[PDB]
């Protein structure tokens, strides 16, 4: 397997990656953690970021997730 | 293995995701369903995106399907 | 698995794609083979576009590949 | 497995790729090494790019790594 997901880049720098830990992690160009967000299993999956830098991943807990810049969930789809 | 491809995102901001359980799902940004497409196996493949829109992924059924942007086929390749 | 790499799409709507049986495809957006390129091994890799049009994707042959627009072999590194 | 992630282009044309002998390669476009970068684990994630240049890769050894666009290491994250 592979721990990580590829890296995402959103407009200002911030580096999206999923873990086989079951977050989403959001890392500040600097190295230090932005913020993290807590699925129910592994995000294989690269996340993609919309045009409203929205960032989008799926999970092996059968969503794909919607997640705020902040890190807030916007919604899950199933 | 992975339940979902990584997401590509269309002019729009509709996101576009392979799953396992054989469908390539269209999400609106809104977090409803757009349309989804039947194939014959997983669609481990993260689509991609043409200058035109259309919208292409591969399948284990073992093609390359080239999908319009209202989920109707647009050919396949083997 | 997966049979197919990630589709990559070139400045003219070329869709290329890896596939575990050891080829790089390129297929015209109307769906017919421009050519397909033969490594030694399967191309999970899901291929990269220079910017001056040149294809590069690994192969399970341990090379990574640079292949020219007319599915020529520029070079390959290992 | 898959011995190679998905290849990144830099500005200047460097191709960079993970690989699972545990190194991310920068190679020039004209197919000679420009560096090699040691992880501890494969490097299956396909690298990112950021709005600076830096390259961005997570490892089996469960780092996501920032590296220098020289091939100096700028930080791991875990």
């Amino acid at each position: 397997g592979s721990v990580h997901s590829s890296p995402a880049i959103g407009q200002d720098g911030t580096i999206y990656v999923g873990s086989n830990d079951h977050y989403l992690y959001a890392i500040n160009p600097n190295g230090k953690l932005k913020w993290k967000f807590e699925t129910g299993g592994s995000v294989h999956s690269s996340p993609a970021i919309g045009q409203d830098g929205t960032i989008y991943v799926g999970s092996n807990d059968h969503y794909l997730y919607a997640i705020n810049p902040n890190g807030k969930l916007k919604w899950k789809f199933e």
